[PDB]
């Protein structure tokens, strides 16, 4: 195959790309490509449909779980080396989105918002909570975060696409245009094209955010505030809406420390009622709000908006920061996982969707019970509007009820562990999604890794075979993402 771009066969570089954050799996590629653009990547695309076994996966910043952007003696595609070949500003009248950036699908979002900041005072509206993961990466999955409620996933805030597709084609889609492609490649896991650009939404960047937590002791009421808060109408309540559960004990990793925002504020847990659970609750809050806004103005606002909470009294922390530091704020868990040791021990990560009246339940056996002592990192769990969710796209959420939770069981492994121990950490997530699946629980697996055909039929339901129809079309000979193992290669 002949590329303008540098091609890499075994050595660091295919260790790297034999490589996640999940850190549980090995598989060596045949070759890496780094690609300049679109052109060495339909070539790469090509050269697998030439070949008798050849797969193409794209990586983005390798931050899979359970080997999904990995390809077994075939062709990893380096996104990162197409970081840079697009940042255009346009603007949009049609009301809503201000303007649109036009960036790589390789593009790290940390780099996407300095720019737009620093450059336009704009920013996309839409995030992750941790910002070094790849366009097209969030893209082919949700992209989802504490803004969602508001205004969909990341695959709810862009209009277009450039994709090199599993026959090799590179097309431009949109609503209006190739739209088949374009809703297939949203979700789409890899499936059915390589994104190489996308058109993300913008608006005017916040100057600031009050950043709040509070904490519940009883889950009924953080649930029901939570959902109350997620159902005002626009504009006329918080910008960020998370919650996360938390071990009842001075646990520095599981347990209340890590609920403060601060260190000149600590948590005081002579403030919990004496029947406190195993677990507690923190309900996280995100005001948006302008430099030259008087403090006492902004103190009065968020009193009003906080004040029909019934969070527990004298447990709310907060803290005010610029916009960028708020959205870049999980760098400070990134660095105490570095320093403990953990950010390079496996990350056996459960990520999924449960719906509203499942959630109780969900909560009684799992956080409870399964997971009462904490799994070492974030346990998330917050409300989402199934309004904000297009369901043209790929993206696969619970069965029923216009609110539904997200959850992450964020699992980080001591380095003194033995590998007993994140064998048991699986095969607990195997014991949760069992439990779902037996207990009749309208779940669905966000970043989902299943290996049986079986398995993958149950996940997408009544839209399985829309998922088998695009594949036929986008990728008939089953090269692209591999990893997923939802289509095996074509003999
Ligand atoms: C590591 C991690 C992940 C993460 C997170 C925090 C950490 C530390 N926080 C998240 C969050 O707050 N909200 C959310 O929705 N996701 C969060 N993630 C998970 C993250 O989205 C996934 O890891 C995702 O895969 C993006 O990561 P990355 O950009 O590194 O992409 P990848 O893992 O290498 O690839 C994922 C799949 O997509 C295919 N792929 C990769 N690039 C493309 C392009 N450009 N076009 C089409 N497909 C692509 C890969 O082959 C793989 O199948």
């Amino acid at each position: 195959l002949n590329i303008q771009g540098e091609i890499l066969c075994g050595g660091a570089a295919a260790d790297i790309a034999g490589r996640d954050f999940g850190g549980m799996n090995c598989v060596k590629p045949l070759a890496v490509v780094r690609p300049v653009g679109p052109e060495d990547i339909a070539g790469a695309v090509k050269a697998a449909l030439r070949s008798d076994k050849l797969t193409v996966a794209a990586r983005g910043n390798g931050h899979s779980i359970n080997g999904q952007a990995m390809a077994e003696g075939g062709l990893v595609v380096d996104m990162s080396t197409t970081a840079e070949n697009h940042f255009e500003v346009g603007y949009l009248s049609g009301g809503d989105a201000t303007a649109f950036v036009d960036v790589s699908g390789g593009a790290l979002w940390e780099d996407v918002l300095k720019r737009c900041v620093s450059e336009y005072g704009l920013a996309p509206r839409s995030w992750t909570d941790y910002l070094g993961l790849t366009v097209g990466g969030t893209l082919s999955n949700a992209g989802v975060s504490g803004q969602a409620f508001r205004y969909g996933p990341q695959t709810s805030n862009v209009t277009e696409l450039d994709v090199v597709t599993g026959n090799g084609d590179v097309v431009t889609c949109s609503e209006i245009e190739n739209s088949e492609l374009f809703f297939s490649v949203l979700g789409g896991l890899g499936q059915f094209g390589i994104i190489t650009r996308a058109r993300v939404l913008l608006q005017p960047a916040p100057d600031m955010v009050r950043w709040i937590r509070v904490v519940y002791t009883e889950f009924d009421e953080f649930t029901q505030d939570a959902e109350w808060l997620v159902s005002q109408k626009n504009e006329s309540s918080f910008d960020y809406v998370e919650g996360f559960v938390f071990v009842n004990g001075a646990d520095p990793v599981n347990g209340w420390p890590t609920v403060p925002l601060h260190p000149d504020h600590e948590f005081d847990p002579t403030r919990l009622p004496q029947s406190c659970g195993s677990v507690l609750y923190c309900l996280e809050l995100g005001l948006h709000y302008r430099d030259s806004d008087s403090n006492s103005t902004i103190d009065k606002r968020v009193e009003r908006l906080i004040g029909r909470l019934r969070f527990n009294e004298g447990l709310r922390f907060e803290v005010d920061l610029p916009y960028v530091d708020f959205l870049l704020r999980v760098k400070r868990s990134e660095e105490i996982a570095k320093e403990n040791g953990t950010w390079e021990t496996p990350h056996p990560w459960l990520n999924l969707f449960v719906s509203k009246r499942d959630i109780g339940d969900f909560n009684r056996t799992v956080f409870k019970e399964l997971v009462k002592n904490g799994v070492n990192g974030p346990m998330l769990v917050y409300p989402l509007l199934r309004s904000r969710w297009d369901d043209r796209t790929s993206v696969v959420i619970p069965e029923e009820g216009e609110i539904f939770y997200i959850v992450a069981l964020l699992r980080f492994v001591p380095p003194c562990a033995k590998v007993s121990s994140v064998e048991k950490m699986v095969a607990q997530n195997q014991e949760i999604v069992h439990w779902c699946v037996k207990n009749g629980i309208d779940y669905k697996l966000y970043l989902p890794h299943y290996k049986s055909q079986e398995e993958w039929i149950r996940h997408f339901g009544n839209r399985w075979s829309r998922f088998v129809d695009r594949k036929a079309m986008f990728d008939p000979m089953a090269i692209l993402s591999p990893g997923q193992k939802i289509f095996n290669r074509s003999l």
